[PDB]
DNA sequence: GCCACCGGTGGC
DNA sequence: GCCACCGGTGGC
């Protein structure tokens, strides 16, 4: 295997959920970090 | 065929 | 136990 987050791209400097996605409006039960944080390199293959 | 998203689960 | 990657696929 599994890939970690890069620590360094704009969404992974991201300090904050955005609040208004969808996983962030269902936080409890979601598996999914919000759509603002998600690391650009692991939207690659 | 695309892709948002469910949910099993690896890594800690 | 929590976080959230990622395989698979429902819904389009
Ligand atoms: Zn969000
Ligand atoms: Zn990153």
């Amino acid at each position: 295997g599994k890939r970690k987050r890069c620590g360094v791209c704009e969404p992974c400097q991201q300090k904050t959920n955005c609040g208004e996605c969808t996983y962030c409006k269902n936080r409890k039960n979601s598996h999914q970090i919000c759509k603002k944080r998600k690391c650009e390199e692991l939207k690659k293959k």
